[PDB]
């Protein structure tokens, strides 16, 4: 059972389909309409069921054409309020009925960010986007808000006629709205069963450009050309992913480039991946995020974690596939470079939480924990590290990719636990059980801290990064003259980033060192978001007051939490910028994404 959901579990009843009919009201910042849930009883004599809700106003519940009794329980913090519905006729096992709930969202919906025209590229029209993962779908519509249940869906969405609606589904046409000529209705169909966290909606002044046989990129007009170029490797990556994972079942693979406040690098919404505009580096160098989102089309969207305690199944396997895609495109030495960088990020995460912290376990226990507070690189990188270690134990990448494909095929359209995964690993590799039994399963799956063993990494591309980082760390004042722009001449953007990551792991450095780094490398000029993030962190941690306005600007001009949270935290930790950091958060809080505002507030103790 799912300790993050208040709804009836899958063992009691299962939602098979959602038909959503709604209207997006920008004047009120509300979504209003009806959610018709087709529900299948899993029990004899079923007379009631419970759904998740969060800050929803319920008008009525209709079954068999008549209003029925319901009750909203008390709010249980971030979990929201349970909604018990009294069924008019007792159901037999496997009987299906349709329950139509009339509802309206709150402007404060934690699933939604409502943007004013000023907050968009075009400055004329407003914009709305959703982000349900993990447990925010209940803040859009009443549902069994657990990934243990998979449903198909159809939707009709009425929007102001100058705007476009898109969803995690196949577009099924548009018409003027008969109830309001100032509006358009956009229709959508998702015929593959999905967990509700994958329900997504965007409304805005959107344009599209074709970039491959099954891919359009969508954004505001101002970003279309740059996005088409940035993500032009998409089809090549989809082809490799199909080779590794099996058939792509979702029809199209479109991309949507969101406004800068989108809180994450990407979200693998089926048919329509959402990405941060912080990927728009100009040189395709941050395309691994696209590889990651593509990979979720198998690991996550087809094979799904049964509860959020098992989130590493989604992420570890996706990072594993991501790094294989990038290895195929750019070589095995590059895969190792990225794998080793990932271990570095895991080191950082473990150090941040502390080596005994429960959020550093691979399988977590989210009982009475807000999923958004637990979120970190751990499931990604500790999960990847386990799979990479197993690859090395079991005879290499060709062999292990055989397992991955078989795993996806075995559990397609299902929701599974860590034990399901482990049982299948043992089944697939039955002739290697002696090797499998050498793994310290209790440590890897259930213990906090760094894994009990570190995999073997090729160091070829990393060596120059470490060498230069070490030169800086061990430099004394009289060595600073020796550094020069030529030091960087043979380093790729990825290597510059890794040099900064290595150096940040030892921060602070002396202020004069950091001043010299700017003098000779001109890192202030680099617009690549990953590099700029790490550089500004290094500058702030090393107490360079000149970097304060730069870091405040980056923290607020975009909202990807990977960057915004640590920049604010670093600015708060620096005495010279502390008061400004707090004031800046206070001033921006009302117009921030609701989850980002919550987490930055928590980080700052404000
Ligand atoms: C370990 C850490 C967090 C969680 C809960 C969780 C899972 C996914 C989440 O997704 C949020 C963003 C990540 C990228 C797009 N969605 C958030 C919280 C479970 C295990
Ligand atoms: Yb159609
Ligand atoms: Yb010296
Ligand atoms: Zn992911």
């Amino acid at each position: 059972v799912d300790t993050c959901s208040l709804a009836s579990p899958a063992s009691v009843c299962r939602t098979k389909h959602l038909h959503l009919r709604c209207s997006v009201d920008f004047t009120r910042r509300t979504l209003t309409g009806t959610a018709a849930l087709t529900v299948q009883s899993q029990e004899d004599n079923l007379r009631s069921l419970v759904l998740d809700t969060k800050d929803l106003t319920i008008e009525k519940v209709v079954i068999n054409g008549q209003e029925v009794k319901y009750a909203l329980g008390e709010r249980q913090s971030y979990k929201g309020s349970p909604m018990e519905i009294s069924l008019p006729i007792a159901l037999s096992k496997n009987q299906e009925i349709v329950i139509e709930i009339s509802f309206e969202t709150s402007p404060k919906s934690s699933a939604l960010q409502w943007l004013t025209p000023e907050q968009t590229s075009g400055k004329e029209h407003p914009y709305l986007f959703s982000q349900c993962q993990a447990i925010h779908c209940r803040a859009i519509l009443p549902c069994q808000d657990t990934p243990s249940v998979k449903l198909t869906y159809t939707a009709e969405v009425s929007v102001p006629k100058e705007l476009v609606a898109l969803m995690s589904a196949i577009r099924d046409g548009e018409t003027p709205d008969p109830e309001d000529p100032s509006r358009k209705i956009y229709k959508f169909i998702q015929k593959v069963p999905i967990p509700c966290y994958l329900i997504a909606l965007v409304v805005g002044a959107l344009e599209s450009r074709q970039i491959g046989p099954r891919t359009l990129v969508w954004s505001e007009k101002e970003q279309v050309e740059k996005s088409a170029y940035e993500f032009s490797e998409t089809e090549s990556m989809l082809k490799i992913a199909e080779d590794l994972g099996g058939p792509y079942v979702w029809g199209q693979y479109d991309l949507l480039v969101l406004p800068p406040s989108f809180p994450y690098g990407g979200m693998e919404n089926p048919c329509l991946t959402f990405v941060t505009p912080t990927l728009l580096a100009g040189d395709k160098s941050l395309s691994n995020v696209i590889a990651h989102e593509i990979s979720h089309s198998w690991t996550g969207n087809l094979v799904t974690n049964k509860t959020w305690d098992h989130f590493w199944l989604n992420e570890g396997h996706t990072v594993y596939l991501e790094r294989h895609i990038c290895g195929r495109l750019f070589g095995e030495k590059f895969r190792h470079f990225n794998a080793l960088g990932g271990w570095g990020e895991l080191q950082n995460s473990v150090k941040t939480f502390g080596e005994t912290h429960p959020f550093t376990k691979l399988v977590v226990d989210l009982t009475d924990i807000d999923p958004d507070v637990a979120y970190s690189s751990v499931p990604y990188e500790k999960g990847f590290a386990l799979l990479f270690y197993l690859e090395q134990l079991l005879g290499g990448p060709e062999i292990f990719l055989g397992f991955l494909k078989a795993y996806v095929e075995k559990f397609s359209y299902k929701s599974i636990t860590t034990d399901d995964w482990k049982d299948f690993l043992y089944s697939y590799f039955k002739d290697k059980v002696d090797v499998l039994n050498q793994v310290d399963w209790n440590a890897w799956l259930y213990s906090p801290g760094l894994p009990p063993i570190k995999p073997n990494y090729d160091m070829t591309l990393t060596n120059a990064c470490i060498a230069l980082s070490q030169r800086w760390i061990t430099a004394k004042e009289d060595d600073l003259n020796s550094f020069n722009a030529t030091d960087l001449k043979d380093l790729s953007s990825h290597q510059l980033n890794e040099f900064l990551a290595q150096t940040l792991q030892r921060a602070p450095l002396p202020l004069g060192h950091i001043k010299r780094m700017q003098e000779v490398y001109n890192f202030n000029a680099i617009n690549n978001s990953e590099i700029r993030f790490r550089w500004l962190r290094l500058c702030i941690q090393s107490k360079w007051e000149d970097a304060i306005p730069l870091a405040l600007k980056m923290a607020t001009e975009q909202g990807r939490m990977k960057f915004t949270r640590p920049l604010f935290k670093d600015l708060a930790a620096f005495d010279k910028s502390h008061d400004q950091a707090v004031r800046t958060y206070q001033e921006h809080k009302a117009s921030m994404h609701p989850v980002t505002a919550m987490l930055v507030g928590k980080d700052l103790k404000v």
